[PDB]
């Protein structure tokens, strides 16, 4: 398992502009659009972020392409912040997927913002720190996907994702 299959269980593929679980315009793999209420103002990201008129809809393959895009932003974005970059250092392989996963979810600064469950990680007080990151709205709003993200930091292995 990888950074990539990993996030492609959490976020799906959808070939059509679609609304977030927080109601915004995403595309492919969990790229969002905007965050603004037109579908026009959505579209208009669209075609600017792929090239071409699209009317809404993508190709899988464009799909990827914006993927691919993501994934490299969210490292690029722990690697050049501050308070995210030790504690990326400080983890093992599998465990650094589980904070880029969230990175890709609620962006750099949303988690620098976790502050506590941040220390606990990267002093490797695991059940500490699983406990801590499950108070927080994140859980609350997507549980079912932060459960998986908790437990790889808990086990550093990978069957969260097995099942799945």
């Amino acid at each position: 398992m990888n950074i990539f299959e990993m996030l492609r269980i959490d976020e799906g593929l959808r070939l059509k502009i679609y609304k977030d679980t927080e109601g915004y315009y995403t595309i492919g793999i969990g790229h969002l659009l905007t965050k603004s209420p037109s579908l026009n103002a959505a579209k208009s990201e669209l075609d600017k972020a792929i090239g071409r008129n699209c009317n809404g809809v993508i190709t899988k393959d464009e799909a990827e392409k914006l993927f691919n895009q993501d994934v490299d932003a969210a490292v690029r974005g722990i690697l050049r912040n501050a308070k995210l970059k030790p504690v990326y250092d400080s983890l093992d392989a599998v465990r650094r997927c589980a904070l880029i996963n969230m990175v890709f979810q609620m962006g750099e600064t949303g988690v620098a913002g976790f502050t506590n469950s941040l220390r606990m990680l990267q002093q490797k007080r695991w059940d500490e720190a699983a406990v801590n990151l499950a108070k927080s709205r994140w859980y609350n709003q997507t549980p079912n996907r932060a459960k998986r993200v908790i437990t790889t930091f808990r086990a550093g292995i990978w069957d969260a994702y097995k099942n799945l």
